[PDB]
């Protein structure tokens, strides 16, 4: 019915009714004219003949690694890539934000509204005749089918990449931190209203639950201490609410600030971590400052965090999964002569590419032994058993699975994929192409191009007929990942610019944040710029265990 | 106890605190270095020896009528001066926003936490000797006693810059949906969290008063029709809750987004012309869209209304307030390739400079009678009486009284003056010199420097002492006004920053808002873009009566 149904609009024009049966594209700013924005102007055709493609791009990110060493050594020479890199990567996110679920233009409530995820993507409008707008059959394909068909693992397929299980809980614990939905509301809606990385998922989302969780002397977290070894509190001490079956022992409810980290140990063991990390920052800030009460070094310690967190997930955790020879680099100094807006909204679909599930192993594997999915959900018994220092040691060591390339989703969460499928359609995403325009990349066009083999592209093709009907999110895990490579290319070239988003909009990466003196000084300052993985564990886990984001 | 309490870092500076009795200063980007951040770098020697003072600057804005008239009626340089007027004047706020009343260094808290007013400078520190910091006695001078001496009105002063009550209840109106104290809370809390300009004193803060406002047809707000005469609707037949005497009657309990205009006729009568502007321009936009439906054509209205307002608070409203000959303009595309932040969190010290209550009159001259105050306040049987017609063109030819110069705050509102003072202090705001200084002022030197005058001068130095202890509030009401000016320089000089933020850093402004389809197209644009004071009446207004802000 609406004449905008067929996502007529090109180049990112937007799509206006201008009566009952005609539409008008918006072509402003767009570098394009003509009914559906798609007549370039002088300057785009120039722009457009010079720019490389994603795949270009990183082919040249992944080889000439000699080269790439020589750059990575002349401080002022990576400095100077690691700026072109950040403003290259950040054209393409509304900021602030535009669409949600239920707005496919732009309002104030869609503006104003923090409990919604916000929409890279308006939704296919309800009174659209299919589901993808006017393409497609009444219905999409058996969400089941899909699942069944091209989803599910057969064979465990493990990263060529090399990332371990340290990798998937460190992008299960910080990802949940900003994926939260409130399945009261629904899929569209979050309870994370701080939009990004604001370590709540260590500290709380309210007050209330914060305060429930600090001691309130030396700035510091509650812990318990077990064998000589720091853990959370629990929630008989604290009545932190936490999610846990009623089998669950009063003595094993560990409270943390991610009422859901109950949920498996490895959630858990980063959890301990970082509450150790919080401690430990508030002893050094305690030294540096005697005169300091609890409140300023508790929050002084959370902005310090924050910090790590940043440097952290960009260096060490997007390093090792962009798979570049080129060294990235967390330096806020680098956007402060750029235009960029210091905010982040989190974007559905952000959320949507993020569910990593075919990382997780059919086993988790911990000293001798290997645990059932059964087993090891809801199961800090685990954690205490064998001890952080074992779990960091073991995790290690074990591969994860290949994300991209299809059929590597453990049987364990089926549910939860046919979830993703089928909250997706809820939401009203429009399909795979429209994402792939939307984000300046060329529409598949076959199902073999897609996958870049024939079986999996051949049972797509008889359930979905067109390559344009195509959704998202299967799309995503059965992509045709690039050479030795975990994710293929529409998960890079969308999940790139979310996360930089997320990351560099924080206030501590503003002009009037980044400063000594927010950190409590020089020494706080630096343990922000010295972060690292490897730092993390050593300063926290007991005998200083060797880890990283590979298998070794 | 704090050894940063006298204030030690200059130029913007922060100070920590390195030990009990030392502190630290950091001078991170100020231009300047050394313990106090007192020594200028070299390219800051330059910009400072040749940078014109704010009261030279207005000299040349408020003279050369002639110069201005040509510059004025050339479009690309009058955008060129435009541009640069936008950018020189934003430079002085924090945003991302840092302190607040309860936090005097940046904590996550005082940056998430919407529901507090934000600080342009951090409190003073509970533990300082004095209430200033170290300066002064341990007590400031009794409140009243500085309300009666220098404040209060003897006789009217009557605004030489010829601002008329249109003028006064389009401030008190347009402001109050942003300066919204939560008194529940004190004095440095708001319930305005959109932090800005985003109408819910006509729509609501919430969403649940936003639909009891809405009649759920053509996109249009609730009202009814008394003897022929548009008005908002009443409490009895939306529900929303408004505050009244318990003496007011069912059918004179109006209700509109803001609470609280009920309070006075004259803030009635602005809610009643915006709420009929709102519906008229659901009748234009169902005109150019028969195909939209009621919430479409809600959000729109809403978005135009937005527009409008900036564009008449620029144009017409800071236009008349500023005095410049120069003619200011409303268009966001002159930012569009600046550094600038698309966001606003409102500042406590806005909302205490913006206390114009001097503006208000002794009696207030509708057509042929004179109402007091107690006649005034809460009683719009008078606005039905008379009309919206007969309010216009009497308050366009009303003086309103001048807020600089001193002693011109009606006896009427001496608690609210008072407790201006009283909560400035609570607040523990800074000195009126630090403020200068924090804005780019030259301090001043003695009182008889801030009044201009003698009598005031010898008042105030009996009662404070010393000029670096003077407190802001009182000293904004008593300064020496610009020549047969409203203002003097401090009110200018920090409400024009914080005034620009609050406008320009709506979303509504940035590229991706800021285009034809989002207002429903050229048409929905087109009331934006030409929209002003006069015309705002014309067409809500019977008889479209002339109207002003100045009595002319
Ligand atoms: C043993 C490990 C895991 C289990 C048992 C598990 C299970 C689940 C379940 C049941 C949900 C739905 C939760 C809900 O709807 O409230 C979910 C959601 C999600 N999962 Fe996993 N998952 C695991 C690991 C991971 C990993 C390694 C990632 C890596 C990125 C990940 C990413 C996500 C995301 C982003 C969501 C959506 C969060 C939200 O919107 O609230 N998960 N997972
Ligand atoms: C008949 C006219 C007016 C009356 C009866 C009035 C009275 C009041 C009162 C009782 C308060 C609350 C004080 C407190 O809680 O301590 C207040 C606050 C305020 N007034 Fe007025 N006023 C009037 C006109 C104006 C005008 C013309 C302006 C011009 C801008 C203005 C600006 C303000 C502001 C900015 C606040 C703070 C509001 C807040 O933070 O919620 N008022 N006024
Ligand atoms: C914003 O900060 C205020 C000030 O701390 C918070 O209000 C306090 O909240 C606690 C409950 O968490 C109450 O016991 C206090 O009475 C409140 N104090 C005041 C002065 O109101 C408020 O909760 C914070 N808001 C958010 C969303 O965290
Ligand atoms: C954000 O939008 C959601 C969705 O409209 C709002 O949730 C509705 O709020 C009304 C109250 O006016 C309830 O009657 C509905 O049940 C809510 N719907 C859902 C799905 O929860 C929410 O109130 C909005 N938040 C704000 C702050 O306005
Ligand atoms: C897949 C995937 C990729 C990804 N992120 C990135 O590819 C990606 C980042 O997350 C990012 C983070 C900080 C600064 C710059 C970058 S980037 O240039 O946009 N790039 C390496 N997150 O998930
Ligand atoms: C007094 C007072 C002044 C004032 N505002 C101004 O002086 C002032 C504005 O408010 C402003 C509004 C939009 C764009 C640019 C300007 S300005 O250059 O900062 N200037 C004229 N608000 O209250
Ligand atoms: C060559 C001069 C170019 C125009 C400069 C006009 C400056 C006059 O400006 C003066 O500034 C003083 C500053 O305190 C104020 O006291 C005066 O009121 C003001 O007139
Ligand atoms: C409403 C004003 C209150 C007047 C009475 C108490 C004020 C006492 O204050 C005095 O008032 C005089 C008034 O012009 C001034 O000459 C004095 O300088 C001032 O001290
Ligand atoms: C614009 O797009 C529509 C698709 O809805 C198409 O039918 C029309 O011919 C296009 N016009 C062009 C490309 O000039
Ligand atoms: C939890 O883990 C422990 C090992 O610490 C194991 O003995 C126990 O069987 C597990 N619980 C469940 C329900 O599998
Ligand atoms: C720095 O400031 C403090 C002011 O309290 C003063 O004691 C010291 O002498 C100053 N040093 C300078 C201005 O070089
Ligand atoms: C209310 O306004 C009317 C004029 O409409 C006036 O005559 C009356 O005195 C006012 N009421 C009070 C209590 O002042």
């Amino acid at each position: 019915a609406n004449p905008c149904c067929s996502n007529p609009c090109q180049n990112r024009g937007e799509c206006m009714s201008t009566g009952f049966d005609q539409y008008k594209c918006d072509c402003t700013r767009t570098g394009f004219y003509g009914e559906n924005c798609t007549t370039p102007e002088f300057l785009t055709r120039i722009k457009l003949l010079l720019k490389p493609t994603p795949n270009t791009v990183h082919y040249i990110l992944t080889h000439f690694k000699g080269v790439w060493n020589i750059v990575n050594n002349i401080p002022f020479l990576r400095s100077l890539i690691m700026k072109y890199v950040l403003t290259s990567r950040s054209y393409l996110i509304d900021s602030p934000p535009t669409y949600n679920v239920h707005y496919g233009y732009k309002s104030w409530e869609a503006f104003s509204n923090l409990s919604y995820y916000t929409r890279a993507l308006p939704p296919v409008a309800d009174d659209c005749p299919t589901p993808m707008g006017v393409k497609g059959n009444k219905e999409l394909p058996d969400s089941k089918e899909v699942l069944e068909k091209v989803l599910l693992r057969r064979e465990f397929i493990p990263d060529p990449q090399g990332s371990n299980m340290m990798f998937a809980f460190f992008a299960q614990h910080f990802t949940h931190q900003f994926f939260k939905t409130d399945h009261k509301r629904g899929p569209g809606f979050t309870r994370g209203l701080g939009h990004g990385v604001d370590l709540n998922h260590i500290y709380g989302e309210t007050l209330d639950r914060q305060h429930k969780l600090r001691l309130f002397k030396d700035g510091k977290l509650k812990y318990q201490v077990i064998g000589g070894e720091v853990y959370p509190p629990t929630v008989k001490d604290t009545q932190v609410e936490m999610i846990y079956p009623p089998h669950i022992p009063e003595n094993l409810q560990f409270a943390v600030g991610q009422e859901v980290f109950g949920l498996v140990p490895g959630l858990m063991m980063y959890a301990t971590i970082w509450l150790r990390e919080h401690n430990r920052v508030c002893d050094i800030l305690k030294q540096e400052h005697p005169e300091w009460g609890d409140e300023q070094l508790f929050q002084t310690s959370r902005l310090i965090l924050i910090g790590e967190t940043i440097k952290i997930v960009i260096e060490d955790y997007v390093q090792h999964l962009s798979g570049y020879h080129f060294k990235l680099k967390f330096d806020p100094e680098l956007l402060f002569n750029q235009q960029f807006q210091y905010q982040n909204r989190i974007a559905s679909e952000f959320n949507t590419l993020y569910h990593w599930h075919p990382l997780l192993p059919d086993t988790f594997n911990i000293e001798d032994q290997e645990y059932s999915f059964k087993q090891f959900l809801y199961n800090n018994s685990i954690l205490l058993e064998h001890g952080l220092t074992q779990f960091v040691e073991s995790f290690t060591r074990q591969i994860a699975g290949r994300v991209a390339g299809g059929r590597n989703v453990p049987i364990a969460v089926q549910a939860v994929a046919k979830a993703s499928i089928d909250q997706s359609r809820e939401m009203k995403y429009q399909s795979l192409n429209e994402y792939r325009k939307r984000f300046s990349l060329k529409p598949y066009t076959s199902f073999e191009e897609l996958t870049g083999e024939k079986e999996m592209a051949a049972e797509l093709k008889a359930l979905y007929s067109d390559i344009d009907v195509m959704e998202l999110y299967p799309a995503l895990l059965v992509e045709k990942p690039r050479p030795d490579a975990i994710f293929g290319e529409t998960m890079v070239e969308l999940g790139a610019p979310f996360s930089l988003k997320g990351l560099m909009g924080n206030p501590i990466c503003s002009p009037q944040y980044w400063k000594p003196s927010t950190f409590g000084g020089e020494v706080g300052f630096k343990i922000i710029n010295t972060a690292s993985i490897q730092s993390l564990i050593c300063n926290n886990v007991k005998g200083c265990p060797f880890t990283s984001f590979n298998v070794q």
